[PDB]
């Protein structure tokens, strides 16, 4: 699949606007995979003894990771698609070192969707959010081409 130029555009100028707080949106993202998906924190050696939504917004660590994750997908959505050595470490680290399965990527997906919508009244509306799901679906079809590659 790709994304046509105007759908691009959409992307990117949500990421600027996320952008403005990247710890905030982090935060809020994990914390929403965190209580929708509990699971996933399992993944998440750093910090997977917490269990509070109040010890989640005190965690340095949890901030950080989303932090780093927010950064890594922002330098690559920012590729147009065009993303094929920013992303296969990625891939790689997140099939062989972390074990992330394509199904925890897809739950992160639907947070990042719900934290745009609830951090951006008025500013995210169907074109963002139908570009938004278009972005994150190849990110997600391009790391599972990869998973296939190394059998996992
Ligand atoms: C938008 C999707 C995601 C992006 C862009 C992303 C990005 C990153 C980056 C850049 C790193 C650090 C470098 C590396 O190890 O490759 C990282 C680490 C990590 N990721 Fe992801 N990630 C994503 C989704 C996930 C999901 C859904 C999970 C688990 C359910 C996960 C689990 C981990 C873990 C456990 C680490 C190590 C964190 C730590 O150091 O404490 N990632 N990720």
């Amino acid at each position: 699949m790709v994304l046509s130029e105007f759908e691009w555009q959409l992307v990117l100028h949500v990421w600027a606007k996320v952008e403005a707080d990247v710890a905030g949106h982090g935060q809020d993202i994990l914390i929403r995979l965190f209580k929708s998906h509990p699971e996933t924190l399992e993944k998440f050696d750093r910090f997977k003894h917490l269990k509070t939504e109040a010890e989640m917004k005190a965690s340095e660590d949890l901030k950080k990771v989303g932090v780093t994750a927010l950064t890594a997908l922002g330098a690559i959505l920012k590729k147009k698609g065009h993303h094929e050595a920013e992303l296969k470490p990625l891939a790689q680290s997140h099939a062989t070192k972390h074990k992330i399965p394509i199904k925890y990527l897809e739950f992160i997906s639907e947070a990042i969707i719900h934290v745009l919508h609830s951090r951006h009244p008025g500013n995210f509306g169907a074109c963002a959010q139908g570009a938004m799901n278009k972005a994150l679906e190849l990110f997600r079809k391009d790391i599972a081409a990869k998973y296939k590659e190394l059998g996992y």
